[PDB]
């Protein structure tokens, strides 16, 4: 009746409504460090988030998202395997029902507690809507979350979740600096892929950081208090909103580090 993450409308069923689910460059994938290829031609990532302007945070029934004002050439991502400039539009997370799972990408089959996705679109296409129709339209920066010490820059996000528990709930969320969610190193793996949720379009250049950020057990626990349902409907906790690894096919994962 609509896609979701349940047993009867989850990832395994998506191909019926979106045939591209069985495509040639689907994401996420397992990053095999035995086969990842170091490429000396890969340039360092250039992240310019000082002018980032957050607007609001909302629960859309798939996860929670923080939206940014991508009107001006404010926060942009460039460098790395990218040609041109990509503007930050929003970020969201994927997590599990327990600390042992939750990430979309995996490294040598290892799953992390959660995964953060910072979504950017190629300015040469004018807007996000036109960018998703192009093979090089989007660039998503993926960051793994491991459980350990708390991440100070994430607390503002965690504390506001109590106010957007159900689908449709939103809350003003201005002055949030995404630089507080980045790890020390920007070394990365990159490969051509797709959106991990329907419509599953193959328009993404994936940039997955090698270094995960540490978040406390208390912080991740708050993620699991959200609901997939809207206020008034049967309670269904928002957990395990991740897609399993897909076939690598004829693709090569490149590493920016030796
Ligand atoms: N049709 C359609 C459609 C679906 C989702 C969006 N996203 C949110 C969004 C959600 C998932 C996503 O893919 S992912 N998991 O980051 O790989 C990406 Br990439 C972007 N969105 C919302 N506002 N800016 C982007 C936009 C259009
Ligand atoms: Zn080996
Ligand atoms: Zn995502």
């Amino acid at each position: 009746h609509h896609w979701g993450y349940g047993k009867h409308n989850g990832p395994e069923h998506w191909h019926k409504d979106f045939p591209i689910a069985k495509g040639e460059r689907q994401s996420p994938v397992d990053i095999d460090t035995h086969t990842a290829k170091y490429d000396p031609s890969l340039k360092p990532l250039s992240v310019s988030y000082d002018q980032a302007t957050s607007l609001r945070i909302l629960n859309n029934g798939h996860a929670f998202n923080v939206e940014f004002d991508d009107s001006q050439d404010k926060a942009v991502l460039k460098g790395g395997p990218l040609d041109g400039t990509y503007r930050l539009i929003q970020f969201h997370f994927h997590w599990g029902s327990l600390d042992g799972q939750g990430s979309e990408h995996t490294v040598d089959k290892k799953k992390y507690a959660a995964e953060l996705h910072l979504v950017h679109w190629n300015t040469k296409y004018g807007d996000f809507g036109k960018a998703v129709q192009q093979p090089d339209g989007l660039a998503v920066l993926g960051i793994f979350l491991k459980v350990g010490s708390a991440k100070p820059g994430l607390q503002k996000v965690v504390d506001v979740l109590d106010s957007i528990k159900t689908k449709g709930k939103s809350a003003d969320f201005t002055n949030f600096d995404p630089r507080g969610l980045l790890p020390e190193s920007l070394d990365y793996w990159t490969y051509p892929g797709s959106l991990t949720t329907p419509p599953l379009l193959e328009c993404v250049t994936w940039i997955v950081l090698k270094e995960p950020i540490s978040v406390s057990s208390e912080q991740v626990l708050k993620f699991r208090k959200l609901n997939f349902n809207g206020e008034g409907e049967p309670e269904e906790l928002m957990v395990d909103n991740w897609r399993p690894a897909q076939p690598l096919k004829n693709r090569q994962i490149k590493a920016s580090f030796k």
